[PDB]
């Protein structure tokens, strides 16, 4: 009656390596579930989408150091991982 | 006057390099407003968000060489990537 959670799902999603030997269409598959767990537009909208996406991007666009930071906690919200980022650039060493 | 397209969009989204003079909930607002006119919650709907959202983590489970290939090119659909990335891994390299 529980569910892993959207963040987990995300990270399940990423985890998976590009892997030639299932194919880039039967990957897309595996990519395309694993992202339907994490988005579920059965429970979710269109706009809770965007922000799921916003975080994801925001991530990334992160330097490796303070991406870290992020990766190290798990926020799976973009203004949550914005707080994290936001005393992290007030001077690396926090 | 118009939208710059989902799939430029995303350039615009992806080619954002998070800067800390303009802040993360700030960035955010811009990514916000980015990922929307990629995805679009206003003319699509949610399993075009995941479709868009699969492509989005398939080029990036690429490895940088096959990515990169990816990413001149643009498909903007993830089977479309999957066809050239079948190819690029075709004699490793093309």
């Amino acid at each position: 009656g529980s569910d892993p959670g959207p963040e987990a799902a995300r990270l399940r999603f990423r985890c998976f390596h590009y892997e030639e030997a299932t194919g880039p269409q039967e990957a897309l598959a595996q990519l395309r579930e694993l992202c339907r767990q994490w988005l579920r537009p059965e429970v979710r909208s269109k706009e809770q989408m965007l922000e799921l996406l916003v975080l994801e991007q925001f991530l990334g666009a992160l330097p490796p150091e303070i991406q870290a930071r992020v990766q190290g906690q798990r926020p799976g919200s973009p203004e949550e991982a914005a707080a994290l980022v936001d005393g992290l650039r007030r001077e690396p060493g926090g």
